[PDB]
């Protein structure tokens, strides 16, 4: 499984970075939000791949 957003942990590239930071700031803290959770679940699984799960 890649690395969703292997960009400063938050972002798929540097077009999606000036995509965010373009955005009005609630929507911008809600996408880095939803992304926290999808990489806090990307990396549970990565932790469980490692040990053999």
């Amino acid at each position: 499984e890649a690395n969703p957003f292997p960009l400063e942990g938050k972002y798929k590239d540097e077009s999606d970075r000036e995509h965010l930071e373009s955005l009005p700031e609630m929507e911008r803290e809600t996408l880095l939000f939803e992304r926290s959770q999808i990489m806090q679940k990307y990396q549970e699984r990565k932790l469980f791949a490692a040990a053999g799960a």
